[PDB]
C-alpha cells in the first residue's frame, strides 16, 4: 500500500503540562490529525509522565478512529500497561540512541512474546544498524523503527548522505530479514523526502516538526502537509 | 478607552526546548501576533533560561514592530540586561503570586528609578490588593498588572465572581491612585471579557491559552480571536 | 455578562447511531463547538439511548474545556446517574412540551433538592407560563428555560410576534422572582436574534438547527455564525 | 477513463428527519457534491421513507447536473417509481447483504428488463461472490456493485487483506464477463485507497463517511478529500 | 427587529439563460444567500422569461428556508400565478420607473385585494413620491419598495444628497401613513449604507451588485458583506 | 505535453451588461484568471457588441500579463481591428457550428496571411472533420480550435465516446497535418478530462462553465479547479 | 458620517518599476482594494514618473469603480494632466514635509481655481499648522489633508501624544474655517485609530502600511484590515 | 531528485526601503517563505544597501531554518563578509548581464578558492555560454547559475524556443564538465516549468515574481503555487 504516517502528538501535552490546565488537549489533537492524513497516532508514556499522561491513554484509547501506538520502556510496569491496555502497536524504546537489542535478547525476547500474547504488535525502536537489525529478527519483533536521529541532526551534506544510506541499506537488509520496517525522530519538513523515498519503509512516526509547525499554522495542515510530502517523494 | 493586548510567547519557546531545535521559533511567532491583534509582545527571561532566551531577547528587539514588555525578576542580572536592552516596558514579576512591593519598599524603589533612567516603563505585577498597590504608587511604578490567577482558578462561579469583584475595585483603586493598570495571567478564551469589560484596564498580557489555542487553529486566528473578544467585552 | 450559547451535540450522536460506526464523534464535535463560541455543551442522555450513549458523557465529562448541560427526564435512573457524573448543569424535561412543575411540586421539589446537594445547578425545561414559572422558583430550582419551539413553529408572522411576547413577559416574569432565564428548542439562524435581544436571557440552548448548517460549512463556522448574531441582537 | 466518486446523500435526509424541520436539504448537499469531485449522486428510497422522500427524487431529478443512482429494493412499488422517474442508474439491493441473483434468476431477470426498456442503466449490488457475478451477467445487467462492506469492518488486519484480495478478483472475473464493476457500503477515509487502486472499478458509491467527515469538516472538504484519496490511489 | 436584506438572484438565471445548459442554477445561488446573510429571496417571473423561468419558481418554491418575493407585473396571467404559488410576498413592478399607482387605483386595488385573498403581502415598487405614496396606501397595500435608481445613478454628490432626502423623506412620510417600506433597485456596497441609515426602511432587496461581486469572490460572501455594511449602517 | 488553459471571460461582460453600469469588469477576471491557471484569455468581439466591447479589448490588450485570443468572424471590420490590436492569437469564427473552410478557401487563405502579416497566430474554428482540417492546412493557418459541442451536448453516454473518438481522430489527423490542435466550447468540470487527455490537444478554450461555477465559488477556485482537473487528466 | 478609506497603490508600482516587467499590475490592486473597503484610490504621478506611470493613470482612470485621488506637484503640466484627466480629486503636494501654501498663496488660488473650474474637488496636502491652514482656506481650496507624518514618526509615547493632540486641534481649528479634512501618510494598524477617532476627520488616505502588510497576508485581507480597524475607532 | 526552490527576498526590502520605516521585514518573509516550498532563501547584499541591509543579513543567518545564498559582487568587502558570514551558499554576480568569469579568471580563482577555506559552496551566475561555463569550470567553481533572464524577455514564441534550447544544451554541457547548476532570474509562474523540466537544474533561485504575486495573493501562496509549478513540470 502507501506510505503511512503516524503522528506523535507528545508535545501537545508538553505544551498542557507546562501550566497544569487542560489545554491543549491531545485527544482534540487526534482528531484533528487522523482527519488531515495521519493513519496512526503515537503517544510515549514515559515513567515520569512528562506529558503524556494514564488519563490520555485511555481516553485516546476510546477515541481514536484508525490505531494507537504505544512508545515505551521495556519495563514490568510498561508491559503491564501495554498488556492491558491493547494498543494496535507498541514501539520499544530506550529507558546512536536505539534500543540496545543484540545486547539484550532475552529481555527483548520476553517483551516481544509476552506483549504478543496479547495481541500487540511488536516495534523495536534501533540504530541503521545490521547487528541491532538482526537481533530484532530473532527475538522475534514484526516491526523495527530505524532511527532517523543521526541523519536529521548531520550538520553537513557529506554527512546527511553517509547517513541516509546508512538507513536506506538497513531498511533493504532488515526487510529481507522479513521485518517490516518504520522510522521516525528528527524527521521534518526538509529532510522527510529522502526517507520517505526508500521504498522499504511502511510508516513514518513524527512528531515534534508537526507540532511545532501547528502552532502556526495550525494542526490539520501541518499534517496534511507533511503527508502531502511524504506522497510526493514515493511518486 | 481602547484595550490593548500583549501576547506573551513564552510557551512558543518552551516547545522548542523540548527537542533543542531551532523551531518553532519565538521572532516568527511575534510577527505573526504583531499583525493580527497584538499591541505588544512580552517575553519572559527566567535566569534558567528555560524557554525564552537570550538571543531570542537580542533578536526580538531588533524584529518587533510594536514594543517589547520583558518579565523579569528584580536582580542585579536582569536590572543589568533590562537597562542594555532597553525594552519599553517592563514587568517585575517574582521568581498569592504577585510581587511584594509593601515589604520591599527600597528595593523596588530603586528598581523603578534605574530602569526610568533608562526610559523604561515600569510595571509591578502584584496582586488585587490596596496595601501593594499604595506600596507602588509610593515607589514611583508607572504601571502596576493585576494578578488574575486565583480568578482564573476560581473553581465556582461564586467564588469567580467573588475575585471578579476584587480586580474590579483594585483597579479602581489603582487608578485613583495615578497608576496606569494591567492584568494578565490565567486569562483564557472564555474568562477573559468580565476582565475586558473592566474600564481601568489599559492592556492585558496573555500567553498560554493563546498558544494552547494556537497549536490547534494557528497563530494568527488564535490572536485575532482573542482581541475580538476583548473589543467585544468593552463595546 | 454577555449572553451565552450552549450547543446541543445530541445531534451528531443521531448521525452516528444510523451505522454503528464510531463517527462522527460527539467528543471532536464538543472541542470544535467550545472553541467557537460555545460557552457550554449540551447532551440529552435519553433512556433508549437513541443517540447519546452512557460513554459519550462518560468522556465527555473529562474532555469538556467548559461545562456540561445534562439534558435528562426526571426518573430515578437518570437522577442516580446525573449525581454520580456531577454535571454543572441539568435540565430536566418531560420524557406544548415543558415539565408540568406546577402539577407535580413534591417530585420536582425532592428532584430540585437532590441534585442541588450534588452541586448540581438545576434548571427545569418549561412553557412560557407564570403558573409553571411560579411554581419553578417555589420548587428551589436556579433556573428554568422557556420552551422556544411555539415560537419557532409559528406559522404566521402574527402567531410569531405573540409568541415572542409571550416568552418576553414570561421571561420578566422569571427573572423578578430571582430564577436566571435560558431558551432554547427549535431556535434558527433566521429567528435567534428576537430572543437573544430579550435581557433577561442567559443562555440559549441551539442544537439541530447548527448541526443541520454543519454538514454544508462545518460545525466551527456554524457555532460561530450562531454566537454572532446572538452577539448582534444584545449589541 | 477516471475512477468516479458517487455520494450517497441519504444521511442529510437523516439528520433532517430527525425533526420535522426542511433543513438540511439534500438538494444542496447534491449541489456542494457534484461542484467538489462528485461524478454522480445516489440516494436510497426506502419504503417506509425513512430518510430520503419522493419530494428529494422528484426535486434532485430536476437539479442534479450530473445523473442520479436510485438505489430500491425489487419490489412493483419502486419499479414503478423507477420506471417513471427515469434516474441514469438504478442500484438494486436487498430489503453479507448483496441480492440473491442466483437464486432469483427470474425476477431480477424481468427487473433488468423493464428498467432497461426504461432507459436505466441497472446495477445489480451484490456481494463478492462469483456464482452471483455470473448470475448478474446472466440475467442482463449492464453493472454490478460489489459489497464493501465485510472489507470494512475486517477487524484484522488479516480478516482485510483477504477480503479485498476477494473483493479484487470478483471484479477481475466481473470484468471478463463483460460487466462495468462499482462498489460501496462501509467505505472510509482510510479504507478506500486499496479499493481504488482494483482497476476494473468504475464507479465507489460512498455516502455516511463522507457526511460523518462533512458535520466537522463541511460537505465540500469532505467529497473534495475522498475524491483526491480515489485518484491518488490510482495513481 | 434588524433590518432585512432580500437578495434578488435573477442575474444568476441570466448567466444560465445566455447558453441553455442548467448551470448556474437559482436554486444553488438561494440556498447560499440564505445561509450567508439573505432573510428573503426575490426573482422576478417577466413575462418573457428572460432569465428566471416558471421551472426555477416552481422548485424554489419547494426549496427555499426563508420566504420567496415575487416580482411581477400587475396582470392577469401574472396574477393567476402570484395567486397559485402563494408566495410569501408578491412585488407588483412596472410591465422615474416606479408603478403609477396614483394613475391606475382601480387597477391596483382589485390586484392587492385579490392578491391578498390568497394571503400573498404586497408590496408595491414606486418612486420616492408623496403622490405615489399616498395613492399607495389608499389601494390598500401593507408595502411599498422605494425605487433606489435615481439615487444610484446620481452623477454628482449634490444630486445624491439630494436623492437621499428625497427617499429618507418619502419613507417618514410612508411610515406615518401606516404603510411599511422597503427600497432596492442600484444598491452597492459602496452606496448601500446611506439608505440602510434610514430608519423606516424594513427590508432591502438587492440584485445585481451582489451577483456582480460574486463571480469575483463567491456568492457566500459577497451577500455576508452586503449584509454587515447594513447593519453597521444602522449601528 | 504540457496542456495549457485558455479562459473566455465573455460571460462576465453579459453579466455587466445585463444593467449596464461598470461592474463586473472583464479587466478584473482577466488579472484573476491568470493568476490561477490561465496560460491565455480569450475574449469574442461580436459585431452587435452585446457582452465584450471594443473598451474592454483595448484596455485588457494592456492589462493582460499572458496573451490575447481574439475570437472573431471573417469580416473587413473585424480583420482591421485584430491587425490594429495586434492580438498574440486570432481565432476565426462564424457568426456543425465550425467555420466553413473548405467552402471558402480564398477568403480564409487571405484572412490568414493578413492576420500573419500583423504577427498574429491564426487559429480557424472547425469542426472534426477531416474535409475541413485538410482545407485549414492547405489555407495555412498555424492552428485550428475543434469544436467540442456536440461532443459536450451527446445525449447519451454512447453518443459521447462516439464523438469523443471523432475528436481523437480529428486531433491526431490535424497534427500529422503538421497543425497545432486546440479544442473548446461545452466543455464542462464534468466532461474536460476525456478532452484533456487527447495527447495532441495544445490549448483547451473554456468560458461559461467556469464562469457559472465562479458566481458559486469565485472566479479564481473555479479557474484553478479546471486547470488541475486537465493536468491530472493529461498525468 | 462614514469614515472613508482611500487606498494609496503607489507602491505596487515601486515593486513593478523595480524591474521593468509589467506586474504586479497597479490596476489589479485597484479592482481589490475597492471591493474590501476602499472608498477611493490614490496615486501619485510623479514627475519623473518614479513609481505611477501615465498608462496608469490612463487605464485607471477608465476601471476604478469608486474615484481617483490624484496626488500632484503644482506645475502647469501636472494641472493640465489633472484638468484633461478630470479625476474626483486632486490632492496638491510639495515636488515637515507638507506644502507651503501660505509661502505661494498666488500659485495655489490661481491652482485651485483651475481645478476648480475643471470640476475637480481640491485638497491642500498641509502640516497641522494654523498658518497654512488659514492660508488654505484663504486660497479657496474645499479641503486640507493633515499630514500624520509627524504623529507616525514620535519616538516617546508622549512625544506621540503631543503629535495627536495637535492633529485633533489643527482639525477642529480647519473645520471652523468651513474646510474638510483629511488626513494620511504614514498611518499604519497600530497607530490608526487614534487619528480615525477625530471627530472632523472625513477620509483617510495611506498607503505603504496596507502595501506592506500586503506582501505577507495579500491585498484584500491588508484593506479590509485597514477599514474596520477605522470603524472600530469611530464606534 | 528533488529539483530545489530558493526563493529571494530582496523585494520585500526593496518595499521597505522606499519609506525608512522597518516593515516589511525580510525576515519574516523569509519564515513564510520556507514554511510554503522554499528549500533555501536568498539575498542580494548590494555594495550600496539599496535594499538588503548587513542587520538583514546578520539576522537573517540567525533566523533561516534552511540555509542562505549570498549573492554578492567579486570585492574584498564583499568576501570578508562572507567569509565572516560563513552563509551556505555564495553567488558571484555582478555589480547580457551575467558574470565575466572568462576575462577575470585570476580575480575569480581566488575568490572561489577563498570562499571554499571558509566552507562556503560557490556557484558563479553566468550567461548560457561555453566560454564562461569552459572558464568556470576551471577557476573551480562547484556550481554555476544560469542567467534565465533572456528567456524571460524573449518576445516570440520563436525567440524563447531558441533561448530554451540554449539553456537546456548549457545545462548538459556545463553537466559534462562535472559543474551543478541552477538557474534563475526572470523566472516566472507562466515561463517556469520549461525551464524546471530541464533535468540538470538542481535549483531554480526565484525573486521578482513571487514578490508580485504575494502582494495580490500573499506570499505564502505565492511561495506554494511556484514550488507546485516546479514538480509538476519534473513529473
Ligand atoms: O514516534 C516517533 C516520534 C518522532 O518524534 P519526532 O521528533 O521525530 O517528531 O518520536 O518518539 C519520540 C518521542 O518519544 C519524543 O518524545 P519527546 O517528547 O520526549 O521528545
Ligand atoms: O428586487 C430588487 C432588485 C434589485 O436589483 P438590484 O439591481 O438593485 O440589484 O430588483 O428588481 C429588479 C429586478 O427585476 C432587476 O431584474 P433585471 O434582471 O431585469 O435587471
Ligand atoms: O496568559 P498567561 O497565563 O500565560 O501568562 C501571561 C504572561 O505571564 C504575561 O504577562
Ligand atoms: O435547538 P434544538 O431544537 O435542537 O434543541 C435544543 C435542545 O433541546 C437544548 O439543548
Ligand atoms: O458509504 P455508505 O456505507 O454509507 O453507503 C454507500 C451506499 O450504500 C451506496 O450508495
Ligand atoms: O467554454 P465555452 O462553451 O463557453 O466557450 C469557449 C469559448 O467559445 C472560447 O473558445
Ligand atoms: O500611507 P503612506 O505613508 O504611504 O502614504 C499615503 C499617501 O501619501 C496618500 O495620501
Ligand atoms: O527572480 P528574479 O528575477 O527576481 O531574481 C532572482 C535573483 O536574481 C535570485 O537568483
Amino acid at each position: 500500500a502507501e506510505l503511512l504516517l503516524g503522528v506523535n502528538i507528545d508535545h501537545i501535552a508538553t505544551l498542557r503540562n507546562a501550566r497544569g490546565t487542560a489545554y491543549p488537549d491531545p485527544v482534540q489533537a487526534a482528531f484533528i490529525a487522523e482527519q488531515a492524513g495521519a493513519d496512526g497516532i503515537t503517544v510515549h508514556l514515559r515513567e515520569d509522565r512528562r506529558h503524556i499522561t494514564d488519563r490520555d491513554v485511555r481516553i485516546l484509547r476510546q477515541t481514536l478512529d484508525t490505531r494507537m501506538n504505544l512508545e515505551m520502556a521495556v519495563t514490568e510496569e510498561m508491559l503491564a500497561i501495554a498488556v492491558e491496555t491493547k494498543p494496535h502497536f507498541c514501539c520499544l524504546v530506550p529507558e546512536e540512541g536505539g534500543l540496545d537489542v543484540a545486547g539484550q535478547r532475552d529481555k527483548m525476547r520476553d517483551a516481544c512474546k509476552r506483549l504478543a500474547d496479547a495481541g500487540i504488535q511488536v516495534s523495536l525502536f534501533i540504530d541503521a544498524d545490521e547487528e541491532q537489525i538482526k537481533a530484532a529478527a530473532e527475538v522475534g519483533a514484526p516491526f523495527i523503527e530505524i532511527h532517523t536521529g543521526c541523519y536529521a541532526d548531520a550538520k553537513t551534506d557529506a554527512e546527511q548522505a553517509q547517513e541516509l544510506a546508512r538507513i536506506a541499506k538497513a531498511a533493504t537488509f532488515a526487510a529481507s530479514l522479513g521485518l517490516k520496517v518504520n522510522a521516525g525522530h528528527g524527521l521534518t519538513y526538509h529532510n522527510v523526502k529522502a526517507i520517505a523515498a526508500i521504498p522499504e519503509m511502511h510508516e513514518l512516526n513524527i512528531g515534534h516538526a508537526i507540532i511545532g509547525r501547528a502552532v502556526m499554522t495550525g494542526l490539520k495542515d501541518a499534517v496534511a502537509e507533511m503527508k502531502r510530502l511524504m506522497l510526493e517523494a514515493r511518486g
